[PDB]
């Protein structure tokens, strides 16, 4: 049960299809019934074995602070952490919210909650007001922690919620410090299938929801991230992502923490200086590093010249399609593929082009043996057939690991889960060797930018603006950001469409929306197009928009901001 | 304020774009406007589809008119003339109105643009005197003509159409505004090496002061140090100076003469517009 | 005299000899001093006259999308255009480089160039990236045009120039839309001889050099063109032909537009589908249709009985000679003659089948009487004998009005326009009834496919592979594509001749030049010997039914 993680870490070094199968079959031979990763790998391995190995090396490009920690002293800073918790009366189950910039005390945070058997919803550093008192309606907030540069915005979401309040960095009045009780208490001795971690994700109905992941679905599901990431004890990784996203549990936490790797942590406030970030990757000597395609799309155009890179040997890209022109330009250049993989919030990697796998380009390779992946069509029958198109689906029996337990809300897990198949809204076509290619979402979910926005969600938003009758919100093609949110709304009797009308809802949205949601485009309307009983034919705004791209005109009260 | 031009039954109305521009966004069926015969507009462009909206609500035309500091209204849509959309009209026959191109020769020809000058013998009557500062006239007043330093184009029927400054003068909210002014103002600042102030388009008030900051080693280019300088240059500056945008750079593009080419710092915000991205130390209020 | 316009169209309703000649008069009294042929043609007749009338019917046969436009629409839109370049800083003479797909957006930009004086070059959609590099290095562009599908392959032969690129169909960062200005700006009042148009066209010698068009000789030439075509005011007018090209402008744009005819226009991507684009001339009921030999060769080896064409009344080729036995085939099937005409790039129609002639099969027809053609031997005297072949020329006192200005090129010049005519580099003979024929090239220039290549640029490409030592490119006869490209390869030591080594330097040649370049033959010989005794090599062998010991065919 140790032994299984060292033959995994053995695995890593050098990797091949029929030893992958092997780690398959050993996973299913796990007894994880009573389990907790922290004390099972983090401590019994990594902290025992390698105690005083580079757990963390920490870099903030704005201020320079630099921060190293090794296995040991993460693990009592961690301790520190969760007995201070549980000295402000925290037990097993109960609510933490983490809002932090990159920092080593996230890690830190990360283990207590994992030890302590507590639900820790990771919040954006983005995230506005609004959008954080809609999380606290949804699930009460028994802790909450931050750093001070958003302990306003959380302060204020809260209003007047009883909680016990914690900053990572620096002081601030009826907010506690981490580091101030023994870096000493005792595992929690949680079941597998015990919840740890709580998702809002959006979908393409609603306001976003919670998705449910347990002391196994991410702790050892991420085996499959890690075995297509190809992360190895030896390494120094690095993840391009942000704090309250699952990208993060995947590529900055779980993957390289998995197999004693030390991970590498870069914090950036705004706009990715892509000249700077990439000089930190070659100034450090990352060997590991996964970026999203936007990040990618973003590093070809430097000139390329500036960089060696002596010393990365892997680079990985996941959350969106991967250009087959950046691949090759990364390649020509600095000698590596870049090597997509695929999955969500719901899951761990679910597909990927793994170390040792010919990549064809614009692939996101071919399923991970510990997921029954399958194409269904609409009807919901298997394709079995190369260049025919369906619905990305996990069959549920046996349930794979990874998989997330399901939303907190019913009415999304009657479409989800459906005739033994979790459907991840994902549309694909295989080919004659069985690699996988993304065609878009079968949702309206849209992706700007590498995140996943919900329409209601800003339809919602767009509702509270008094001049707004309905709205409607799709995703158009950009090849910069995958998509861009646009809205078609309808007006009420008495306001009329003007750029300046536009503008001030947009600006009114700002205020309400995180930034990545807030449309680029706003088209008034007189309606929206419906279908007999009155839903509204997102499909049909988009196919508009298409045969207007093809004769390229913008809109006659289209405005673009 | 305009349930107040209502209640106390104002019949001529003169307001500037910018509050034109934030009326038609309001509900306007909350109106009558029993009394109000007159609606006009003066400091900077009347977009056409302000006018449209005003005019298909409560059927009367904002009528744009032209002028500065140091005149009265030279150009105009008078009551008895057919209003063409984003056109200021025809010059008051009191002033005599010339558009001369870049040679300082008298212009001939529709939809070619130039210089909106005061012809000054004989000198027309609400014109200033000239301004205290005797370089300032020397620029102002050239070979028989009062330039206004607006540039413009009129049609086949003589109406004018505004297209911008020749200056690098800003109008926020309809308040102008000079750039050195407050480049002087910010590098009261210790952190601030150099500054460049520009105007850029905003449809709420056609132009933002925004300010492009080279820093001195030592200070790192950081939100809480733009608020910083900020919230100084509030204590200085009139709020309409005072710059909505802050945007740190390593240099400012240059001619050989060592002057500021805000031509380019305008050209590049353009390419950045049609991104939607900021740049990489820019700062929005 | 406008007017002159008025009844030109008036002779397309029904034309003969002498109607002709009055036509002939009437050009030489043009005032053609300030001439802008969209203020002065379309806008001034077509749209004030017949703005309502369908001036495009547009299709993609691969993604079924479909498009119709009136002069007026058609008119606004280009506006539109000329708004958004102008907007971009753009002045009369600036460099527009167009590279797109069969689109109404391509008429567009035409008219919006032609109305703002620009100087278009057409680029076709297949130009690889080395190939437009050599281009931008010969003539700098201003402005670029494309759709999305082409966009990055600009992107990649630019680099990092300066330039405003323009997307016709979608978005791209960095790219800008054409429609988000005004529909109206004004004419610029554009010389007769103003330029407006330069076309790479290959020659014997070099790479590629420009031919200099100008507001009159392509706008105006075109005529001649229209007149041996017979397309009317009422014809559904479709030319199959692609967009980078001197027979786009002959007769997908010029010929249809000045008579004021509905344009009919079809795109499809790789290779042509002979059985569907043939089904789609009949369902769109053309009734006047330009295709090339090559194209007309394919169509009459279908099962012909699968098609009516109740509507189709005028059939026309050009580009290389048209065999009489696809006039036959053509004329038995669905009683129409299919009428063969001449000219280049550097002209318009200078020779044709008009439609009252009678045709002669497998002749190019009589001159155009608005062209002084004369057969010259070698010396330069003028050619009075049936069946002695001799270069054909154009005489340039007085100089003819569709004829190019000249070459970017000065020794290409002097070579062309000398003893007071302009060499074709054609050679011909005439008959017992002045009928002309086609002999070939005294060039070495090929033509497969009705696309015009020179061998030094494909030898060029050729010496690019690490195996080639030597190349000499020819063209060898081919029954579908008129001329194939050979290449014969001399192999540097260490290389043995091999079927997979032909193919390796044939793909590799794919990534540097357009596919109608890629040798369909690659011979590797000992050593070279005189292009024209490589060809006369070849015929001996043909005569003997005998492949060359490394002769490699694709
Ligand atoms: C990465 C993550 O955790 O994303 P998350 O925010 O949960 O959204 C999940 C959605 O991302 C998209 N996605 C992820 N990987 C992708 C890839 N390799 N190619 C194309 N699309 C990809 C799909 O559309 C997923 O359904
Ligand atoms: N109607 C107008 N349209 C455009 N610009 C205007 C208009 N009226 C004033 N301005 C600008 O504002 C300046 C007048 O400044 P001021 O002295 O503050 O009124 C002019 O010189 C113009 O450049
Ligand atoms: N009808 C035709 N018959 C034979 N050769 C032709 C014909 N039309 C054009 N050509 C050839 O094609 C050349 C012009 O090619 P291009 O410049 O592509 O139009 C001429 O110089 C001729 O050699």
């Amino acid at each position: 049960v140790q032994d299984f993680f060292r033959k995994f870490i053995e695995f890593q070094n050098s990797p091949n299809e029929k030893s992958l199968q092997e780690i398959v079959k050993l996973v299913g031979q796990l007894d994880l019934r009573r389990f907790n990763w922290v004390r099972d790998v983090f401590e019994d391995i990594h902290v025992k074995e390698r105690g005083s190995k580079t757990a963390l090396i920490w870099r903030d490009i704005n201020t320079g602070e630099e921060a190293k920690l090794s296995y040991h002293e993460l693990s009592l800073m961690s301790n520190r952490v969760l007995s201070t918790l549980r000295k402000h009366g925290l037990k097993k189950g109960d609510v933490v919210y983490l809002m932090t910039k990159v920092h080593p005390m996230h890690w830190a945070v990360f283990l207590a909650v994992i030890k302590g058997g507590f639900v820790m919803v990771p919040s954006a550093t983005n995230l506005t007001v609004a959008e954080m008192k809609y999380r606290f309606s949804d699930l009460k907030p028994s802790a909450i922690i931050s750093d001070s540069l958003r302990a306003s915005v959380m302060e204020e979401a809260l209003g007047s919620l009883k909680v016990e309040k914690f900053l990572i960095d620096g002081k601030r009045e009826t907010w506690n410090s981490l580091e101030d009780e023994s870096s000493n208490a005792e595992p929690e001795d949680t079941r597998g299938e015990d919840v740890i971690i709580n998702y809002f994700t959006s979908g393409t109905t609603g306001m976003p929801k919670r998705v449910i992941h347990t002391a196994v679905s991410y702790p050892v599901g991420s085996i499959t991230t890690a075995s297509i990431v190809g992360v190895r004890e030896s390494d120094l990784h690095l993840n391009l992502s942000a704090t309250g996203w699952a990208k993060f549990a995947w590529s900055s936490f779980f993957s390289p923490l998995l197999v004693g790797a030390t991970v590498v942590g870069i914090n950036y406030e705004g706009k990715l200086d892509t000249r700077r970030y990439l000089g930190e990757v070659e100034n450090l000597g990352v060997t590991s590093f996964c970026a999203p395609p936007t990040a990618w799309r973003q590093f070809i155009t430097l000139d390329l010249d500036q960089f060696r890179f002596e010393r990365l040997r892997s680079v990985v890209s996941a959350g969106e399609p991967l250009n087959p022109e950046v691949i090759k330009i990364w390649k020509d250049k600095f000698n590596l593929t870049i090597r997509d993989f695929y999955g969500q919030t719901e899951t761990t990697a679910m597909v990927g082009n793994f170390p040792f796998l010919k990549v064809k380009p614009g692939s996101m390779g071919k399923p991970h043996p510990l997921y029954d992946i399958r194409l269904l069509d609409d009807e919901g029958k298997e394709i079995t057939k190369p260049y025919e198109v369906g619905h990305i689906t996990v069959k549920l029996n046996p349930r794979p690991i990874g998989l997330f337990l399901g939303y907190s809300d019913e009415k999304k897990n009657m479409e989800s889960f459906r005739e033994g198949y979790y459907y991840t809204g994902d549309k694909a076509y295989f080919d004659e060797e069985g690699y996988f290619y993304f065609v878009g979402r079968g949702d309206d979910v849209i992706k700007t930018s590498d995140y996943r926005v919900g329409p209601f969600e800003v339809e919602s938003a767009l509702l509270e603006h008094p001049a707004v009758a309905e709205a409607a919100v799709v995703g158009v093609p950009d090849t910069v950001r995958w998509q861009l949110v646009k809205a078609y709304i309808v007006l009420k009797k008495g306001y009329m469409p003007s750029k300046e009308l536009a503008e001030e809802i947009r600006e009114k949205m700002k205020t309400l929306l995180s930034p990545y949601k807030v449309p680029r485009i706003i088209e008034f309307v007189d309606e929206l197009p419906k279908t007999i009983s009155g839903k509204i034919r997102r499909v049909e705004l988009r196919k508009r928009e298409e045969e207007k791209r093809k004769k390229g005109e913008v809109g006659q009260n289209e405005y673009v901001f």
